[PDB]
C-alpha cells in the first residue's frame, strides 16, 4: 500500500525538510525560497525526476530520485531518501524495487547507478539483495562529516532485472 | 445512451491526470511529456488555443467522469487525426466504447470535416481490435515493436476509417 | 415581448453564450477566433472586451429568464455594415419571440450604430426562417453555393440583406 | 434641494453611471473611450482613475438617494474651457433639481477649478432645455448642423457658453 | 507568362505591397486589421507572420521583376474557404497575366491547400473582370447590394466562386 | 499643383510635423496628448500608431519637398464626423496650394472614409481664411466665443462645416 | 536677438548635467534629488510627460548651448509657477539674461496661460535683484535662511510677476 | 487638551482624511499628486506609504475622538525645512485645540525631525489666525500677492516662519 | 561519393532548406510548424535551436557544393524511434548519392544515437524508392490509405522501418 | 586638478577593481554582474554616495565614499580608497578636504566619522592633521588579514571644519 | 521565570507599542517607521534576513515584558549591537540584569557571536555604570553622535567580548 | 614548449573542430550540442560558470595542439574530472604524457583540488597503462556506461589523488 507519484510544487516542503550541501538540476539551494525558484525554472527539464512515496493515509514516506539522467547512454543516478520516522520498517526494498521498475519498464533506460557509503556496510548488503552489483570502490570520494570517505558505486541493467524471474 | 461529450475544461485536468495514474505509458500533452499535475497545468495554459489536439471529456447523467475522446496530431491539409480513447476502471465493461467511438467519429467527420481518423491499438490486446473492426476501422499497418510497453518492445496495429465509409 | 429587453454583454454572461452553442453542432468564434470551451471562450472575452468589430446583446424577459442573444460580427465603419445573428434558446423559440428580437437588433443597428447595411446567412434548408426574415424585410442576394460544412455536408445558405433607408421609412 | 449635495464620483458608483446610459439610447464614452458594457465602463474607470481631463460627481439628497450626475469633460487646463452635460435619473425630472445643480456645476467651475468658459450642447430640438440654459446665463454661440446622429436621423444641437466672469457678477 | 513565379511573402516585399495600394483608393487591411502607412503594416506583418488565415505569394518575372500579388483571406480550414483577390502593378496590367495568376493561384488552393471553395468580390461596374473570371470557371453566386463604399458612392459587387472538384476536372 | 500628393504618414515624418510646430506659437497634441519635445512626439506616435481617431498625410511635391499637413481628428464613426486642419509650411504659403489640399482632404474624407461631416476652427481675426473656406464650401455654423488662449488674449473662431451630400454634388 | 528656446530633448541632458556640474546646490528633476547623470537620465524618462515642469535650452545662431529657461511648480488651477535661468559660465557678461527672461515670460504669459510667475534670487546677489526688478519682477518676500547654500544658511527675495502686469 | 495625542497616520484614518476636506472647498493633494475621491486618495496612500517627503498626524482626544490632523509636506532634508497645515474638524473648532497642536508640531519638528525652518501660508483674510500663529512665534517672512485662487478670487497669503534655535530654549 | 560529408545544419543553411523546399509542391514543417516563407523559417529556427525532438544534416561534396539534407524527426528518446527524410538537389539526383546517404542517417541513428528503430513514409505511387529502400533493408509494415493530400488527390503511402539489431552486425 | 563626480554605470569596472568581502547598500558581492545588478536596484538611494576622483587627463585616481548617510542625526561614514598606481603622490589629503567640502557645504551634514586601523599609525596622523579627532578605540572589531584587530573611530563635525580658518 | 522566544508576526502591535512612549526615531532593518502599517511592510519584506535578531520576553503568565534586540549582526567580524527596551509597566523590577544576561548567554554559546557591543547616552551615567558590572567596557565616546529630545548628545560604545564572558 | 592558456571565445571554432573527428555525442556543461550555433550559446550562456575549465594547448609557434578540460568541478569534495584531446596531427609526438602533467598540476597546485579521476575505454588497454604510468590508478570498472560506436562499452575509473601527485 505504498505509492509512488510524481513530486509536486506541494511536496517542496518535505524536500526542504529531508535536507539540511543540496542541489537541484545541479543548482545549490539552503532556503525554501530558493528551493521554489529552483522549483519553477526546471519543472519540464527531463534530466532528472522525482517521485514522492505516501502511505495509504498519505503520509510523506520519502523520496525516490533520478538524476543525471542520459538519453543516449540510457544511464541515471538513483537515490532514495526515507524520512527518519519511516526507517526500520522494511520499506525500502519495496522503495528501490519500484524505483527499478519505473526505470525499466516505463523510462526504458538501460543502466541504474547508486553511490552508497563504505562505511554503511548494510545498505551495501540491502542494495546487493535487490540486485546491484559493485563496479567501483571510489577511493576518498566525498567529504562528509570531517573527512574523506569512500563509496561503492553500484548498479543494475534492464536486462537483469526485467528477467529476473524468468 | 445518456453519455455526453463536452470540451475539457480546467477543472477537468485533475481527472485526465488520474486517468495516466492507473495507465502503462508516459503521457503527452500536445506533444510535450508529462508526469506531475503541476506539469501538466503549465502544457494546459500554454496550448490552451492550440487546434492541433480536441479533447472532450465523457459524463452520464450524473455527472459521473466516465472517460476521455482525444484526437491528436489534426492535419487541417491532410485532414487526418489520431484517437483515442480512455474508460476510467471503474466504467470499463459497461459497453460504453462502442458509444462514445461513434461519437468520436461523429464529431471528427460531421462537425471537423476530417477525411481520415486512425489509431494504434495493441497486437497483444485482439479484442480491442475486433470492437474497432465492428465500428468500422480496417487494419492498414502493423507496426514492428513501435512502442515500448510494460517492459518490453510491443507491434501495435494502426487502423482508420474515412469520412465517406462512415457517412454512408 | 413587449417585455423582452436587450442588454450589452458582460462577464458573467458567458456561461450563457457557451451552453447556447453546446445544442448546435457548429463551430463557435468569437471575434474571428474558434472556442469549443468555456476556458477558451473566458480568454478571448478578456482578450476583445474594447474591441467594436462585434457587438452582442443578451436576451432577457421582465423575469430576467435568459431568452437569447442578438450578435452583431464583422462591423465595418467605412462601408457602414455587419453580420447579424440571432439564438434563442431551445426553450423559448415558437413563442413568437424571433420576430421582436430581429426588429429590436435592426433599431440599435440603424437608429444608434448609424450603420447603412444588415445581412445574415440563413440555411436554404430552412425555408420557414428565409420566409420569416422576408416578412421582415430582408431580401435575398445571394445563394451561396455550398458555403459551410453541417452536419456531415456541405450546404447552400441564402445570403439576405436590409438598408437602413429602406427600415427607416418602412 | 438647498439639501442636494455633489460628491466625487467614486468606484461604487459606476451601477449608477451605468443605469443612467441605459433609458437614453445614446452611445456613452469614458475619457473620449466608448463603451456600452459595465465591464467595459469598470476597466476604463481603472485606467482613468488619476486623469484630470474629466471630473465627475454624482448628485445625492439627504437620504443618500442618487439623483443624478454632473460631468465636466475636455477639460483644457491652458484655454481653461471643458464641456458640462448633467444627467437626472427619470424618477427625479420635474422636481426642479436641474437649475440647483447647473448653478453647482458653474460654482465648482469658476470658483474652485478658476476655469474660463464653461460650454455644453443641447438638441434643437429641445427647446425646453434650450430656455432653461438660457435662464441660467447661457447663451447660444453655435448651431450645429446635422451634428449628431440620434434616434434614426442626423439632428442639430446648440452649443452654449457660459464666461466666468459673467457668472461671477451674476450674484453680485 | 510560362516565366511567373509565386513565391510566399517576405518582409522585403512590403515596400511592393504598400505602393501597390497607394493606386487603388480603397482601404487595405493586414489580417482583418486597418493600416494606411507603411509603418502600420509593418508592425501588422510582424505581429501576424505565422498566422494561417491568410496567404500570400508576390508574382515575380524571370528577370524578378515585381509583377503582382495573390492573396487568398478569410481561410476556414472546417469548411475549406477562402477569398481570393489578386492585383497586378499597372505597368504590367494588359499582358494577359491576369488569366495565369488565376489559375495558379486556383492550383496552389486546390491541389496544395486542399480547400473546397474559393470565391471573390469584383465590382458590378466591371464586367470586364466578371466575364474574365467566368471564362476562368467562376460563377455567379451572389449581386451584393451597396456592399462597399467606392469612390463616392455605395457599389454593388458580384460575389464568384468556383469549387475544387469543377477545377480539377476542367484539365481531365 | 496638380503635382501635389497625399501620403499616410510614417515615423520618418515626426520631424517634420515637429518643426511644422515650432513657428505657430500653440500648443500641440497627438491623439488629445500635449508635446513640446521631439521626443515626447515620438512616445505619442509609438503608442498611437494603430488608434484610428486621427488620421495624418503628409503633402509632397514632385522633387519630394514637404510642402504641409493635412490632419483629421477627432473622427468619430457612429456621428461620421471630423474636424480637419491643414498646416502649410512657411517657404510654401502664398502659392495656392491652400485650396488644393482642402479638396483632397474633402475627397479623401468624402469618397474614401464615407464621413458626413467635416468642420473646422478659424481665427475670426483671419478673415482671409475665413473667405477662403467659404469659397470651398464650408459656411459658418458657430461663433465661438473667447474659445482660445492665443497670443496673450482669449481669440473667437469661426466654426465652419460641410456636409458629404453637398461636396459630392457640387 | 538671435537667440532661441526650444523644448529640452534627452540629448540636451548632458548640457543639463554639466551645467550643475559648476553650481553650488544640489540639483532636482521634478523634485527628485540627483548627482550623476544616470540618476538624471532615470528621471527624465519617468517623467517625459509630466507638465508640473517645462524646461527650454537656449540656443544661438550656430547652435551653440547658451542656458536653460525652467518652469517649475507649475499649478493649473491656481496658474502660477516659479521660473529659474541658467545661463553657461563661458556665455555670462553678454546681456543675455534680460532678453531670456523676457522670453520665459512670454512663453508664461501668451503661450501657456499663467497667471503668476515667481522666482528665488539670493540676497547676497543684489545685481540679480535689480536686474529682475528692471523686468518688472517686485519682491512679495524676504525668506529667512530659506536654503544651505555655500556652507551656510542664506535668506532669498520671492519676487512676482503677474500676467495682467507683463502684458500692459 | 493636555490629554490629546498625535498619532502616524495610517490607513484606516484615510475617510477621516477624506472627510476633512469635503467641507475646505479647496483641491487637496496627496504628495503633491492631485484627487478628489477616496478612491484616489487610497491608491495615492498605497503609492507613497514609505516616503518621508511627507508626514501626517492624526490628533485624537482621551475618548478617540477624531480632533484633526497636522501635516508636514515638502519636507527638504538638505535645507532642513517643512511647510506646516493644521485641519482641526469643524465640531472641534474655538475649544482652543489649535495652540496646542501647533506646539506640537513644532515639537515633533524641531525636538525629533531635527528640522531647522518651519513654514506656513496663512490667508491675509484671515487676521485671527495670522495673529495665533504670531504668538506661538511665527514671524511674517512675506505677503504673497495673488498667490491662490480660493473662492471665486485670486487671495493674498502671509507665508510665516519659525526656526528651531528659536523655538528650543537654552541654563 | 565517399568523398560526401554530413554536418549539422547551421543558421547560414537556412537559404538552402528553403530553396530545397520550393520545388517539392507539399507543406513544409519545422518542428512541426508551418512556414512558407524564409522569415517564418528563420523564427522558427531561432526558437527551436537547442530542441532535441529533430535533427538535420547538411549533405556536401568535397568542393562544398550542396549535395542535400537528411532529416531525423519525431525522434522519441523512450520509445528510441524517429522518422527519416532525405532530400537530394535536384542538379544532385540520378548520381547514386541517395544509398549512401541512407547508410550514413542509419550510422549516425544506431550507432551514436543509439535509436532502436527508424521508419519512413514514401509514396506508393513511388514504386523506385520503395524498392531502392528495401535494398537497404527497410522492410514495409503499413500501407497507409489515402494519408496525404498530394499534387490535387489523397495518395496511399508505404511505411517502412528498419531496426537497431538488424542494421548492426556481429565476430 | 584632481575632480570629485558622481559615480556612473561606467565607473563599476573600477570600482570592482578596486576591491578584491565588499558590500553595495550593505548587499554583498563578489561578481562584476552582482555588483551591477546592485548599482540597478539602487541607483535613486541615498543612504550612500559615491564619487569617483578623477585627474585632468581623466585618469581614474580613487573613490570617496559615504555610507550610512542618516538624514536626522545628520552623519555618514567616510571612506576613501585611492588606487595602488596613485598612492604616495599626496592626493589622500585634498581628497579628503573636497569630501569633508561636499559633506558640510552641500549636504549639510553635521558629523563625518571614519574607522582606520590602529595598526596604520600613518593614516591616523594623517586623518588627525585634516582635523579629525579619536573618539573610539575599537577593540578586536574587524576580523582582517587572520585576526581581530582594534581600529580608531575618528570624527569632524561641520562647525570645526567650516570655521576652521576663522 | 522570564523566558525570550523569536518575534512573529503577532508580536507587532507589541514592537510598536514599545515606540510610542519612546521620543527617537524607530528603525526596522535600518528602514525608518512611524506607523503599525509601514511597521508591518517592513516586516514581511524582512522575514528572513539575518542582519536582526529580535526576542520577545515574557514572564510566567505570558505578560508581554519587553524585548531584546541584535542589530547589525555581521556574520564575518562575528559583531553585533545590542539594545533591550522593558515595557513601562515592568520597569524596576530588576529584569534588566537578568535579560542583559540572557541575551549575552544566546549572543555568545549559540550565536557564536565574538564581540557584543551597545550604545548608551553619556547623560545616563547609571546605564553606563549598570553595564560596567554587567562586564561592558567603554571602547568609545562618540560626540554628539545623535539628536535626541532637541539636542546633540554623545553616547558611549560599550563591549563585552565571548572569551571575557564565557570565562 | 607547449603552453595552457585559457579558453577564449575565438577558441570555439578549434573546439567544434576538435569534435568533427569524434564519433561521441559533444557537450558544453552537461548540455548536448552538434553545430557551432548551439555550441555558440552554450559558450555564451556558461561563461562564468566554474563548473568546467578549458585551457588550450599550444606550441612556440601558436599551433592548436589540443585541449586539457576539467568537468564536474566540485568544490566540496574538491574533485573533478579530466579529459586530454589532441588533434590528429599532433599525436604521437609524446604530448599526453607532458599535458597530463600541466592538467595535474594546474589543478593541484593552483586549484588545490584533492582528487583527479578520468575514465577510458576497457577496449583502450594502452590509455589505460599510459595513465597508470603517469600515476593514475583504477577504482572502478563501469559496466556498459557509454553507448559508443554502435555497442554499449566498459570504461575504467582511474583516479589520482593530491598527496600522491605533490609527493
Amino acid at each position: 500500500q505504498l505509492t509512488l507519484r510524481a513530486l509536486e510544487r506541494g511536496d517542496l516542503r518535505f524536500i526542504h525538510n529531508l535536507n539540511n550541501m543540496s542541489y537541484w538540476f545541479q543548482e545549490p539551494y539552503e532556503s525554501f525560497d530558493q528551493l521554489e525558484e529552483l522549483y519553477n525554472k526546471h519543472i519540464h527539464d527531463n534530466a532528472e525526476r522525482r517521485f514522492v512515496v505516501e502511505d495509504a493515509q498519505k503520509n510523506l514516506i520519502g523520496l525516490v530520485e533520478l538524476i543525471e539522467i542520459n538519453y543516449i547512454h540510457r544511464s541515471a543516478e538513483f537515490q532514495i531518501i526515507i524520512a527518519p520516522e519511516h526507517q526500520g520498517k522494511g520499506f525500502a526494498r519495496t522503495l528501490i524495487n519500484r524505483a527499478l521498475d519505473y526505470s525499466f519498464t516505463i523510462l526504458n533506460l538501460h543502466k541504474i547507478y547508486l553511490h552508497v557509503a563504505v562505511e554503511n556496510p548494510k545498505a551495501v548488503h540491502l542494495y546487493e539483495e535487490c540486485g546491484f552489483v559493485e563496479e567501483g570502490h571510489l577511493v576518498e570520494e566525498f567529504f562528509i562529516n570531517g573527512r574523506y570517505q569512500d563509496v561503492k558505486r553500484m548498479y543494475i541493467l534492464q536486462s537483469k532485472y526485467l528477467n529476473r524471474s524468468e
